[PDB]
């Protein structure tokens, strides 16, 4: 994916959440309900 919605989440795409450490996306990602 939901780019257009995922973009929303975050206010970037995920080519640039991409940047933040791996295991930190998970970390909020998952706090935020997504994976």
């Amino acid at each position: 994916l939901s780019d257009e919605d995922f973009r929303a989440v975050f206010g970037m795409t995920r080519s640039a959440f991409a940047n933040l450490p791996l295991w930190r996306q998970q970390n909020l990602r998952r706090e935020r309900g997504l994976f």
